[PDB]
């Protein structure tokens, strides 16, 4: 029933993601000195520290908005990878599976709480 519960649930899931070794390439913005052509390929950079800061600033209205930015981290990795067998891209796929497994109930609970509110 709780329309606000998603926020702390997302904070806890972000804490788990930061503990995951697979998140290391995605914890901070991609370094443009390390990858000079990054912005030629990627229009909208995204990373987990930016997601956490947006959440903590009260700049997400719903977990769907947070989920769209997290999914953008993964699609950027897929777009930038020179190979589907690359190390960083392979880490992104495992991390994506972990994220999707955990975000599912957060989204379902939120949508059901909002439907109850508007009943
Ligand atoms: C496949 C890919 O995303 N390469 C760029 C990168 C390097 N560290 N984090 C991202």
């Amino acid at each position: 029933y709780d329309i606000q519960a998603w926020k702390k649930q997302c904070e806890e899931l972000l804490n788990l993601i930061f503990q995951c070794e697979d998140s290391e390439p995605f914890r901070q913005p991609v370094d443009l000195l390390e990858y000079p052509d990054y912005r030629d390929i990627i229009d909208t950079p995204m990373d987990f520290a930016t997601v956490r800061e947006t959440l903590e600033a009260g700049n997400y209205e719903s977990p769907m908005e947070l989920c769209k930015d997290v999914r953008l981290i993964f699609s950027n990795s897929k777009a930038y990878t020179p190979s589907k067998r690359s190390r960083i891209y392979s880490m992104s796929l495992r991390l994506s599976a972990f994220f999707e497994e955990h975000i599912s109930s957060v989204l379902s609970d939120y949508k059901s709480a909002l439907r109850f509110h508007k009943r």
